[PDB]
């Protein structure tokens, strides 16, 4: 499975992910790519902030979707 994270910066990062993986699971997928720490990232679906330990099933994130990326702090 894959989505896709794009950044405040816009560039476009594509992440294998599984459907049950939990937002936390992501964050940690992006901070192996990009050096940012999960407590420092945020993650957007379709206009809404997600929750870590929620999972992308929980979701409706599916092949394709696009997550965006935002830095707290």
């Amino acid at each position: 499975l894959q989505i896709f994270v794009k950044t405040l910066t816009g560039k476009t990062i594509t992440l294998e992910v599984e459907p049950s993986d939990t937002i936390e699971n992501v964050k940690a997928k992006i901070q192996d790519k990009e050096x940012i720490p999960p407590d420092q990232q945020r993650l957007i679906f379709a206009g809404k902030q997600l929750e870590d330990g929620r999972t992308l099933s929980d979701y409706n994130i599916q092949k394709e979707s696009t997550l965006h990326l935002v830095l707290r702090l």
